[PDB]
């Protein structure tokens, strides 16, 4: 089994990467791709409460609760089946977004997440490392960004910077290269 | 203002005491009493998810942590800023004794969870209704018990013991006496 998470700011081509890597790994591996809450009912119920000016800490705890449901009801049973699990975003996202970019403190958010994952850290974490400039362009094309969004975007990147199982891939290259690098990085882990 | 919480295991007379002490204090102080989640919408939603649950206890602990903060930010804090005395039935200490000790999640982990949730907002005074396991058992029965229940009850009391802003009150006495002591205990604090 292998628990593989994918991390990165918006504009890192994370969606394309996970989907294309998934499609290539599926040939030889019992692999599944998921993203919290990933269909888990309670997880969905929890998320929805947020979706419906809620305190940022309240939000953080709900996302944490949702994360654990997805972990206990979907990821673990999968890892026990001996499957490779590709997860779009995990504890690191919360650290960079809630802890760093939003101001709660990487400190407290990490303790929260450790409470949620109960020692189950990713076997491998791909960090799609994209510069703010290239990231910004991908974000726009996938729609000029507000001065505030640009700033927050930059803070998320710095957050991940500080944070970095980690295997960084250059997400400033064309997505075809970002896909090849991520795939090789992964096949390398699954073969050793 | 003053944030006063009431703690104690089942069968300690807690409900009767807070209510009787509340009615009595309203006559001479600008006080209100609330019971988590105190009617806060978000609190009721977050809670119901737990009620509609074999749910993982950490998930439960986090959801109840979320509920506690909504109640804190949307109700307790605003009332405290209005110069009011706020009597609260249950707070972090309850979680510590129940989830932390009794349920065996880990006092330290549950503590960290609650600190994230209260963000430094600790009670000014905490009333611990100290009742013996034997008297508590009898009150519960008064209002035969299974062996697991009895032992869980015991763990709860043992947890509170280790946790103990605290002013303990001998809850083995007749309720009438528990209320008086509790009332005199609070009055003392409010007039110092
Ligand atoms: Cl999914
Ligand atoms: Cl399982
Ligand atoms: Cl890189
Ligand atoms: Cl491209
Ligand atoms: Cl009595």
């Amino acid at each position: 089994s292998a628990f593989i998470t994918f991390e990165g700011p918006e504009g890192s081509g994370k969606t394309t990467v996970i989907n294309e890597v998934y499609h290539r790994l599926v040939k030889d591996y019992d692999v599944i791709m998921t993203r919290e809450p990933g269909g888990v009912p309670t997880g969905e119920e929890i998320r929805k409460i947020v979706l419906e000016d809620m305190d940022i800490r309240t939000e953080a705890m709900l996302f944490a609760a949702s994360r654990r449901e997805h972990l206990v009801l979907k990821v673990i049973p999968a890892l026990k089946e001996g499957k490779v699990v590709l997860c779009d975003r995990y504890i690191d996202s919360s650290l960079a977004y809630q802890g760093y970019a939003r101001g709660i403190g990487v400190e407290e958010v990490r303790a929260l997440n450790e409470f949620a994952i109960n020692g189950l850290y990713p076997d491998l974490t791909i960090y799609l490392n994209v510069s703010a400039e290239v990231g910004r362009e991908r974000i726009i094309k996938n729609s000029r960004l507000d001065q505030e969004d640009l700033k927050f975007h930059e803070k998320v990147i710095e957050g991940y910077q500080e944070i970095i199982r980690f295997k960084s891939v250059n997400a400033d290259q064309p997505l075809e290269n970002v896909v090849e690098d991520t795939y090789q990085t992964i096949i390398k882990y699954l073969e050793k």
